[PDB]
Formats: C-alpha cells, sequence, structure tokens
C-alpha cells in the first residue's frame, strides 16, 4: 500500500541565463514551485511547477498546502487525487490556478507512484527508457539579426554531437521584415536543414496575424505558434485554413475536454499540451488518447523530464520541446544526444534538488 | 443447377523478380493463396488470394477450409455465399482476416458461376472481353535515383509497343529532396508525358505528410497514395483540401460501407479497392455503385486479372495497376499491348495453374 | 457469343380489374409495352414496361426501334447498352421518357444474357430462385371506409395459404378523419397483425402533408410513401424529421445517382426504386450498392416479376410490391405462398407472352 | 380574353454554316421544331426548339401535339397552362422530354399573350426594349489552333463594330497542351481584351477535369463551363472550390428547383439556364428570382430572342449567349450593334418564318 | 409606347369598424397613403399603401413625391422602376421606409400597366381572373373568450354562403391559459372544421415563447405565426424544431432575399410576405420564385386586391389573408364567394375611388 502524508511546496525565483527579450519589455527572472510528496511509507515524490509570474506563487503555494491538507491520510493514487483536487476547487473554475495546483500535485504523485514501483515513470505508464527528439527553445527572443543568428549557433551545438535539429524563433517585431530577416540570418549561419519552429507569443490581433502569418507562409517554417490570443477559436480555425504551413497551439489548453473542443473546431494542425496547464501526468494521458484519435502530432511544452517521460509512450509524439531555465535546481538534468533527450533509467522522474542553488534562490 | 462440394486453398512462396525495398526492410518474398473450387456438376472454380504475408497464410488457409466446410452441398451462388462466409465470423469482425478469406471464396465462386454459364467473367457481369488501361507497378521502390530512372525504362517496356502510360513511383527516403530527384530523373528517362503515380504506403505522420506532399504538390503527379495510416479520416480530409494534386486512398477499405465513410468523411478524390479487402467481386461490385453515385474515378489494387474483368464493367473506370508478381503461378497471364491488359475470350477468368511452379513452390 | 439483331416494341392497353379511383377522377385502363430482342444466335429476351400514361407509347414505342437500329450488330451486352442508349439521348435528359426507353431495352437484353446462360435472372446475378416477401397494392383506391375493408379481406386472399402480411393503403381524401376511418375499417376486417403501407400519391402540398402525416403518425403504419411532389427534398426532409413513422420514398428516382442525393439530403427513412426510372436491372444493382452503404431497406415499385429476381440479391431487401395489372398478358404469372412471390427455375425472367390476350388488347 | 384553339409543330433539319467539330464527331445539322399557336380571338404565338437530336424530333411533334388536343379550348394563360403540361406528364418525368414539350408550348404561349396585349415580350414582363451584352457561341470548336485564332476573327466581327467582348472557346482536345495553345492563338489575333469562355461539354472524368482545369486556371479565362458529366454535383463542387476562375453550368438543369439544389451544393459560381429545359419563360423568370436572391449572376443558352427579352428584366443579368444557327428560319433576326444584341420593338418576340427555307428544310 | 408623367400620393385616415385590442393599447385608426399615376399617354395607374403608423406618412408622402420627380419622363416600366427607386434610396437603405415607398410606386406602376394592356394584373402576369381561397382576420383580437367567440360567428359570415374557411385569432393576452379557453369557444361557436391561424404578433421574448407555443402544439392550430420578434432567425429555427404545428412567419420580410435567408436559416414552415415590405408586385413574383423552389406554401399580408391577382398565378399559393379595413375608399371592394375573394375581370387592380370617402377622412 501507499497512503498520502504531506506535500511540501517551496518557491524558489532563477536568474535566466538568456533573458526573454519580447517586445513589450525585458524579463530576467523564472519563477519555479519545487514540490515534495511524503507518504506513510516512506516513499519520496518530488516534480516541479514554472508558473511563469513570481507573484503567482504566493497564491499558489497556500493553494498547495491546502490540498496537502485535504490530501492526508488517503492513498496516493494519481487518479483519485487528481479527482478530488479538481472538485475542492470547481466552484472558482476548472481552468486557470485551479488547474495549476492541481497539476503540480499530479506530477509529484505520480513520480512517487513509479518510485514505489520502483521503475521510471515511462517504464510504469507501459514503455521504457529512451531518446527523444527535440528543439531548443533557450532563446532567440526578439533581438537584432545578427544577435539572434550567432545565438542560433551556440543553441545548436547545446544539442551535443549534430546538433538539435530544431529551434524556436520568437516574432512579433515592431517591422515584420525584421523577422524574416532574421529568420533569413538564422538559417544562413546553422543551414537549412535546421527546422525552425516560430512563435509569436500571442502578440497580434488578427488583422495583424492575417498579413504576417500570410508573409511567411512560404519561408518553410516546421510552424508557427499562436499567433493571436490563446481562446480565439474562431480566428485559429481561420488562419490554420488560409495557411499552408502547420498552425500550432495548445501551451494554454487547461484539460483534455479543452483540447477536444480546439479539434472540433478544427483550430489547430498541431498541439502542444503544458504539463501545468492540461492537468499534469493524467491530464497528458488523457490528452494522448484524444489526439491519437484525431491523428494530431503532440509536442510538449516546458517541463522536459516529464515531458521526455510521456513522450515515450505518446502514440502521436512529434517534438519535445527542450530549455535549460530549470537545470539549476537539479543535481543532474537529462543528457542530451545529437538532440536527442535520454530518458534515464532512475525510478520516477529521477530528479534529485541542488539544495546548494535552492537556497541560495529561495523566496 | 450448381452445388458447392469443397474448396482446396494451398498456400505458395514465391521468389520477388524486383525485390520490395522499404525504407525499413527489403522483402524479396511473395506470398500467394491458390483456391480451387470443386461443384457436384464438375465445374471448377479458380482465383487467387495475395496476402502479404507469409505467416498469415496459416491462418487463413484454416479459415478457408473451415468455410469450405460449412458451405458443403450448398447452391454455388455468390451473393448467397458472400452473406454466409461473412456471418459464419461477424464476432471475429467484418473486417480484417475475416473479410479476406470471404473475398478469396468470393473470387473462386464467381468463376465457377461464370465458367457455368460458359462466359468470361466480364460477359457474365454483362460486359464484353476488351482492354483495360493500365500502370505499371513493379517496382521503382526505394533505390537511388540513376537505379530508378534505368529500371523505370524497362517498367514502361513491359507494357508493350508504345508501352505503360503510367508508372508507380514509391516515397518516402530519409530525405525528401531525394524523393524528388527520384521523380525527375524518371520523367527524363521515360519521359515527362508518362504518368506518374506516388505512392507512399502509409510511411508518414501528419506533420510529415502536410510538409512533403506540399513539396510534390507542383511536380505534375498523377496522385499522391496514402500518405498517412489508412483509417486517419481526419488527416486525409486535410490532405486532401491542401492539396491540389488528387489524393488516392482505398486499398485498405474493408468493404463498400467503408469506402462510403471515406466519401462522406471527404478524405479522397480517388479510390482503389483492393479485392481481398472490398469482398471479392460481390464486393467490388457494390462499391463500384458508390463510387459510381459519387462520380469517383475508380482503379483497383493488385489482382490484375480479377481487376481486368471488373472493370470493363465499372462505370468511372480509370487505371489498372499492373504488376507481374503472380504470373509464374499461372500458364498464361494476360496478354498486353501498348500499355493496356487485354480480357482473353476465355471462361471465367481462365485461369491455370502451372503445377509445375506450384509444387516447386509450394510452403 | 451473343449479338444483337433486332428488338420489337408492342404496346397494349389492358382494363383494370380493380379501377384507380383517385380523388380527380378514375383510371380505368392500363398500358404495357411488350419488348422482344431477338439475337443473331436465336436467344431471345423478353421484358415489359408500365409507363402508366396511354399517350405516352407514342413517344416510346419510337424512341425504343429508334434505340434497336442503332444497337444492330453490336454485342448484346447490358452494361454497355446502358451506356450506349442513356448516352445516345443525353441532350433530351437522362431522367424522365429517355431513362424509361434504356430501361425497358436493360430489362430484355439481361433477360437474354441470362436465357443465353441457361440461367434464372437471378441466378446469373448471384443468387437463386426462392420466396420474396411480397405486399399487395392491386386497390385500396379511395372508396368508402365499408368499400375498401371488404376489398382489404379479398387482398389479403390473393396471397394464398395466410395471405398476404401486407397491405398497400391509398390515401388523399378530402377529409382526412374519412382516411383515418379507412385504415381502422380495414384493421378491423383483415387484423391488426397486418402491416398497411399508406401512399398518397404526390397529393398534397407541404401544408396539409404536415397536418396530415401528423394526424397518422401514431396509427402504426408500417409507413408513408410521397406524401408531396416527389422532387421536394427540402419537404420531405422535415417530414422524415417530424414523423416517427417511417416515410419512404424513390419510386421516381431517375437513377442511382438521384438515390445518393435524395439520401444525403435526409430525405426518407425507406426507398422503393421503380425499375423503368431507376435505369433496369443495370440501375437497380447500382442502387442497391448505395442503399446497401447506407443501411436503408429497399422495396421494389411494379414489375414483380424482375422485381422478385432482383430482391433475391439485394442486400437490403425490404418489400415486395405486388399487383396483378400485368397478369393478363402472361402465360404464367409467378406463384404466391402465403403472400411471398415465387420466383421460378426457368430462365431469365421466365415470361411468356399470352398471345390471345396481346391481340385482343393490342394497340 | 384569350383562348387556345389548337398548337402546331413543324420539325426542321437545317445545315450548319459551321458545323461542330468535337472530338467523337462532327455534327453539321441542327434540328429545329416550329411552333403555332392559333386562338379562337385571331392571336399567334410563334416560338421555336433546338433539340440537339433530330430523331428526338419524332418524340416531342407527338408529345407537342397531344398537348394541344389537351389544352384545346381553354384559357390562353401561360402560368396555368405551364401547371397543366407538367402535371399531364409527371408520370413519365418532369426532367427529360416532358419538359421539353412543355417549354415549347411556354414560349410560343408566352408569346401570344404578348402580341394580345400589343406589347414586346420583355416589356408585357415589365421592361423595355434595348440592348443585351452577349458573347459569340457560333463555333471555334476542336479545330487547329490557327484554324480557331482565324475563325475568332470573323466571330468578333459578326457583332459589329467594336464587336463582341467575348467568345465562346470549346476545349477538350486530346492533348491539353493544345487547348491552351489555342486559347493564346485566339487572344493573340483578337486582344487579352476579348473575354473567352471556355467549353468542355462534360467531355472529362472527374481525374480529367481536376488535372486539366488546374492547367487553365491562370489563364485568364472568363469562366470554365460544365467540365464534366451534368448531375455530377459533388465533383462540381470540388471543382468549384479547387478553381480560382468562376465554374459555369446549368444549360441541362431542369426546371428552377434543379438550380436552387445546385446552389444548396455549392456546385457553380455562375448558371445559364437554357430555355427548353428550364421550362421556358415561366422557368425562367422563377430562376431568375432563385439567382437573384442568392446574387448568382445568370446568363443564357441558345434561343437568342427569348433570351434577349427575358435578360432585359433579369436581376443578375450577365451574359447573353448568341449564335446564328437558327437565323435561316427567321425573316428579320435581331440586330447586332457593338457585341449587344438589340430587342427590336415589335410585339411578341417578333418571330416571322421564312416558309421558303423551311419548305426547304421541312422533313 | 408608354412613359411615366407624376404620381400623387394622398394621406388618409380611417376609422376601423373593429377597434385593435393588444395587450398594451386599443388603436382605431387605420392609416392608408392613396397612390395614382399619370402617363403621357392618359392611362392611370392607381394602388394604396397601409403603413400602419399615421405619423409615418409624414415621411412616406414627401418620399413618394421624392420619387416622382426623379421618375419625371422616363418609360413606365416595373421592373426598371423598381431597380431606379431602391437605388435613389440605398444609401438610407433598402429595409425599411426606403422599401415601403418603392412598393407603393411598384404596386401603382403594374396597376397601369396592365390597364395600357387591358388585363386585369393576373391575366398579364400569365393567369387568368378566379377565386382565391381566404380566411378572415377583420378580428378575434384579445377580449375575453366569448366575446371572441360572438364575434367569431360574426366573422366567419362575411365570408358568404358556406362561410370563411379560416379564421385568425390573436393570442398574447396576460394569461396563457385564456389565450387557449379562447380558440375552444371560438371552436365551439364555429365548429371544428374551422382553421384557426393565431397571431402572437412578436408579442414575446423566447422564454415566454417557448412555454406558450408549447402548451397550444395540440390544440389544431392551422399555424402558429410571428410569436417573437421578427428579426430572431436563432429563435425561430428554435420554435419551428420544437414546434410540430406550422410556424409562420414572414409579414416583415423586406425583399425576397430576406425571405431566402430566412429558408436558408430554417427559420419557418410558411411564408407570409406583405406587399409593401417584400417589394410590390415585383418582389413578391420573385420572391414566389424562391418560395416555389423551396416549396414552402406562401401566404398573403394585407392588400387582399393586390394579392389576390399574385396568388392566381402564385405556385405555392396557400392562404390569402382577407380584411375590410380599407374598403371605406373602394367603390367596389372584392366579393367573396364561400369564403373565396373572386378576382373581378377589370383592368389593373380595378380600383376606383370612393372620393368623398376620401374627403371625409384626408388628413
Ligand atoms: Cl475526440
Ligand atoms: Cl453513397
Ligand atoms: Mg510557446
Ligand atoms: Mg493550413
Ligand atoms: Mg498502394
Ligand atoms: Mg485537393
Ligand atoms: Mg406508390
Ligand atoms: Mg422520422
Ligand atoms: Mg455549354
Ligand atoms: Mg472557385
Ligand atoms: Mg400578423
Ligand atoms: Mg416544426
Ligand atoms: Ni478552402
Ligand atoms: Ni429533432
Amino acid at each position: 500500500t501507499l497512503t498520502f502524508r504531506k506535500l511540501t511546496a517551496r518557491p524558489v525565483l532563477l536568474k535566466l541565463q538568456r533573458p526573454v527579450t519580447a517586445r513589450i519589455a525585458t524579463i530576467p527572472d523564472w519563477p519555479l514551485i519545487l514540490i515534495d510528496i511524503e507518504t506513510e511509507e516512506g516513499v519520496p515524490g518530488r516534480a516541479y511547477l514554472e508558473p511563469y509570474v513570481p507573484k503567482a506563487m504566493k497564491y499558489l503555494v497556500p493553494a498547495l498546502h491546502d490540498m496537502s491538507d485535504m490530501l492526508a491520510g488517503q492513498p496516493l493514487a494519481p487518479a483519485e487525487i487528481y479527482d478530488k483536487t479538481r472538485k475542492s476547487l470547481h466552484f472558482v473554475g476548472y481552468a486557470g490556478l485551479s488547474m495549476i495546483a492541481a497539476s503540480g500535485v499530479d506530477m509529484a504523485v505520480w513520480d512517487a507512484l513509479a518510485r514505489a514501483a520502483n521503475m521510471p515513470l515511462c517504464t510504469l505508464l507501459g514503455g521504457t527508457p529512451g531518446s527523444v527528439k527535440a528543439y531548443n527553445s533557450n532563446g532567440l527572443w526578439l533581438k537584432s539579426p545578427a544577435e539572434v543568428a550567432a545565438e542560433a549557433v551556440e543553441l545548436k551545438a547545446e544539442g551535443q554531437g549534430t546538433g538539435f535539429k530544431g529551434l524556436k524563433l520568437r516574432m512579433g517585431r515592431d517591422d515584420p521584415a525584421v523577422d524574416i530577416e532574421t529568420a533569413e540570418a538564422v538559417w544562413d549561419a546553422v543551414g537549412r536543414d535546421t527546422a525552425l519552429m516560430v512563435d509569436f507569443n500571442q502578440g497580434l490581433d488578427m488583422a495583424e496575424a492575417m498579413h504576417r502569418t500570410r508573409q511567411i507562409d512560404d519561408l518553410g517554417l516546421e510552424w508557427i505558434e499562436e499567433p493571436v490570443v490563446y481562446d480565439n477559436f474562431d480566428g485559429y480555425a481561420q488562419l490554420r485554413h488560409d495557411l499552408k504551413t502547420p498552425l500550432m497551439i495548445g501551451e494554454n489548453f487547461y484539460g483534455p475536454r479543452e483540447m477536444h473542443q480546439a479539434l472540433q473546431a478544427g483550430a489547430c494542425d498541431l498541439v502542444m499540451p503544458d504539463f501545468m496547464r492540461i492537468g499534469g501526468v493524467s491530464g497528458w494521458m488523457r490528452a494522448a488518447g484524444v489526439a491519437g484519435a484525431w491523428g494530431i502530432p503532440m509536442s510538449t511544452h516546458l517541463y522536459p523530464e516529464v515531458g521526455a517521460h510521456v513522450m515515450r509512450v505518446t502514440e502521436t509524439a512529434h517534438w519535445l520541446e527542450w530549455q535549460s531555465w530549470a537545470d539549476p535546481i537539479l543535481q543532474e538534468p537529462y543528457a542530451l544526444s545529437d538532440g536527442d533527450l535520454i530518458v534515464p533509467d532512475k525510478p520516477g522522474l529521477g530528479l534529485d534538488w541542488d539544495e546548494d542553488v535552492v537556497a541560495a534562490n529561495l523566496v
């Protein structure tokens, strides 16, 4: 047997190696909530959240400790717990901060059940450890073309061996021609065999989206990601239709049902759920089922360690989004080989906290 | 009157003249199940199955002999038999192996019925013997461009006289540019007036299909065949809308109803039913009713002899798929003239086994 | 071989045993065109048309003789002939009188082909002679409840043995209350386990149809047939939705494609093609593929002899519509046994003209 | 008051100045049926049918005279007579030869009604005589590119003055490249100012239609007309969507409801009802209500005189189709000026027969 | 020849025999605008408008007169006039007051055109004078049941002979249950053979409409008219779906295109255009072509005289709405016989102003 004892959630703030350079402002900081579960039987559980907004950690940590109090003494069973955490907060929404806290609990609980089985997570879910093809989203923010191009060479090599086969390139400069120029410069530096995933981060309104995505539709991008506000399914459907290049969304899906509603609306060619919004491992697995049936290629967003684990059992696995923003809190991040992330043969997610860096960065 | 006595199914394995060089592996062997029907009145029936997977014959031969036992003494009437054979295995599915056994019975009993009428099959079905425009699918597997271009010269010539007006060219190499290079080499060699039908054999996921089919959309191909796994109708609907070049599927339709559902789902521009999957002659004639109503051009897959006969009475007959992989077990294969297959003036399908090649290759 | 020599069309006009009593008038005469085909090899073909409008025989007999001149010396191949005949009249329409001529030729040609094979038509089409469940449409025209009920007793009795399991009851009286009263009086006389198929013969506009079909929706009818004008598909779709009782149409389908269109539009729950409009045996078999794919129960209209043959090989065979209106000119009408029509074991349709009744009624 | 007495239909076979050179054969002859109405009040009605196939006049004349007998003594009211002609043959189809007969009657009767009112037909319908822009469909059949280019010059000039602003060009040659060459050669000769309306005459199957219409989609055609068989609404919907050039159909619409169904199916961008199929003037004015509500531009097919009249009152009037195949039997064909056809200030249609030519070409 | 000289429009305010007794207030005044046309050739035109709102006549009279000035000297051609009037006010909307002015001109102009041809309007339109089934909308306002039942006996007798076969019963009392009692009381007094058309006059919101139309759906009403505000097509679609009783709208359609949109939206089972809103005779005729293609039973609203003329040529004519509100200003209104309005054998609408009643009620 396996019984939930308590959950501890510790907020930390990390200084990015390469700060987010958007048009609106520059963001140098990256918040993380570290989550440790204890069971009566002495099996630990470890995972983390990346909630983007440092301030919101002040709402999430309390919400996590409330969930811990609620769940104390009950079976550590991810699916049961997933149902209790959501119901507890249905009155203030299944989407949003409610889901975010519930997902954090979920990943840590799955990690604990896997350790209890003495299995890597992916093995518990019915696969095995192995490689997962990945792309580098460490940077390529809205700097100058020559700066971005030089960074692109570094980001590629971060993949080891032959390098990453893809890079995420951000767009949304005041002047569209520079975005193209930046894309053209990057390919000149790293070679055209490299896949470029472009991301607008919801920066455009529909009119801007139409003109701008059309300008880049014949560039040969791997995909065009979230050009408008994430819940505009009417707009996405129009864009998907006009665009030949694959249209990518999903990082803002709050649960499998929302994915299912996006697909019924014909809103996208590709999807990439985020682990804290989709409902953790449980939400992902259900979402993989939906994506599986529609046959839509499915990628990840953030959480490279959990992502690599579930991608090993995801029917339509497409790309794993890789970045090292969370690396400092880990004793050993997963190894890279030829741009492929390697799931290590360790129980659960195989995460161990670097407590020095944690203490040096606690809030 | 005409009465079913028994049915014999004999498994053979032929050495292909040109090995199937796919991406995963090279396949040198081609399995065939020879079917001989006996009636109480002495009228024989002869047809064959081409089930691809040699191990599968050990599931199909037993299934055929069980059908033989069940049919013994009953009237040799294809439409009644098609009903009893399907009904007997409905619990283990109408589609797949069940259908395949029922389709082999069906082709052979229609052979017997046409013999009993002393009519060629096409004539019993309401047409007459004649020629059917064909294309050559003997090869053009995944070898080098210069090697495929040379092989193409030979394949066109197998058509006799002015040769085949079309060739099937397989695509799916690791590097998409080499697929294109191969098409260009082939067209240089045999001339651009030669139609090229491109087949990916379900080897791509959706994202790969979107990119690769787009790259070849302006080449001038006759059609693009099964880019993705065959039951992904949502994906096919998408590909077909985006591609200007006709999208072709159908070889994995299990029955007319499945064809009808694919057309309702807007999955394809063209269809090419396979005789062992569609329900033999009975299935084909029904799918032809469906295709005729929609106005969808209908082509064949494998079984060039049965194909030529039914194509003579198919309202939307398009292209016949010709290969000579099964020729060795026949005393006389159908003649070719300028790329048309000639249906001979013989009762039934006019097959007589070469019992030397059979014994030389029996399993 | 088998070669078309000539075709002769003789118009005859018969006094109906039970005259058509509608609201507009009383139609007492039934026209038939008797078709005889000769081949160079001495095989005959015989079939007939029931074109409803006596004077229309002056358009069809010439049309049929014109087709005989065109076909002269060509192979007697039904599928090919069906192409040729329909093609020769395409400027004056595929639907309507053109189709009626082609249909007559088609049925007779199929009869000849089957004779050539020494097989009953149904056997040639892949089935066997046997029984086909029928219902009686000889009468139950718009008379008084008392009269209709007493006639219903005789009508059930024409079935032999336990009698017809179904009767066609015509409706469309000035006072709908009397239609209902009539239906009730019939069930009172022949018993409630007798299926009543109600036919309105296109007598109503949509508002009347909405009112009257609703009034009878709960009587327990077998079906409701053509309440409005036959090409009002928008209307039929509305009626079909509002009514729970099955809605029946199709006797005015000109070809399999038109059936396809009615089904896409959602116009009906059941279909009943007429052989002179659907395209004869060739048209029926195509439409049977379409109906089979959709799963729509398929019934016949007129031509009980051809009807019984093709229903033996029609996948979704429902009811055969039986009447004795053309019996007079046949030497041996098909036998009836417990309301089933018995397809006799004779070549083709096994029709032989009763020349005494022909001369007596020739036009 | 105005009373129908009798109707006379005279079959006539003319020789075309420029013979129809198609792919399959060459038709030099053009059948006509001159129709004459007599009224008890001494007012005549004159109109003609152009039924394409000479042999079909054998069916129509008997049908026309059968309608005379039926209408004799009844009020000469076009709408009432339209109702009564259709209903009399509904059993042998609303479409096809029956509609053709009714339309001929309908045109003569509308002509009589306009004469009785002493107004040109267009004036009776609420308009006034005037010019109607036309295009020349006299030829450009399937001849040598140079032969067609030369003819195109003569054709523009038949329009008088600055000439016809549009020409019908027939496509469908064995080699599609020569179709295009012909377009380019016709333009070289008459200037790119000239609109080209391409017509395939239903000569293609769907696969041919897809390839070929795509090849000509960037040529700058005014429209592409009936590429495939006229009732294939599913195929037309696909072509319309794939093609940017407008897709024209409708010359084979039998009645206003059929146009309505085509538009619901998304079958076309432009329509061009033919007066013998659409139901004469009654049918046209109803069709114009439909096209007017959809906003679909409506053009005509054959019958330049009736055509010019109704176009004057057609809300979405587009192009008139002009040809002079019927000219010989008219004393005074309508005047041409700078491409526009001039509706004269004569009562009715203003037709008078040249009884010399009639007698010379009677049957 | 026929030329427009001037149009005079005279406001008159009558006092209804039976005052309008709605839920909100009682309305005893009925405004009419009388319209007279002068042609250069001395042919007159007479028709009237019923704008409901007395003060509106001050917007319309200046609008009609402004139209007179612009039309001065141009040909009196309804179709052409219909286009010029509508065009001149397109900047201030095609629907609404613009249309109402244009419709008044259109009816008066068609009257003149018919007079100039010495024909009744219906004869000019292809019909003949005759009877048209009518229903009585003179009263049955929101009084008590026994009062309404009493008035009903009176209203039915106004139809002469066997009486009106239909009555319009208004609903929308504060208390629904009394609406129901009123229907029964009317039926208890005039017999259940009499059709009741129920009109709510847009008086409900959707919740009330759902509840109240449902409560009366089993009463046996001829139809249910306009329960909610007239432009709520979403709501009507729902109501029409839920209600088995036919749902009637249309009196508020501004033009044939609006009817087309309503049908496309599935908004109703029946339509009843109003002549000032639909576009007079021109708009009606076009709308009749639309309605005719759909098979929608079409009825009239107000203007019994113009209505009876067009109903004689309306393919799906259903019910004529008859009331005697405008009678006082006519010398000889149309006769009734057994509930059928009689179109008299007189040129145009046969309207002549009783000028003493006009002088007596002028504004
Ligand atoms: Cl789903
Ligand atoms: Cl279908
Ligand atoms: Mg992103
Ligand atoms: Mg797209
Ligand atoms: Mg294939
Ligand atoms: Mg496509
Ligand atoms: Mg019937
Ligand atoms: Mg239903
Ligand atoms: Mg044409
Ligand atoms: Mg288009
Ligand atoms: Mg009202
Ligand atoms: Mg309803
Ligand atoms: Ni599109
Ligand atoms: Ni429903």
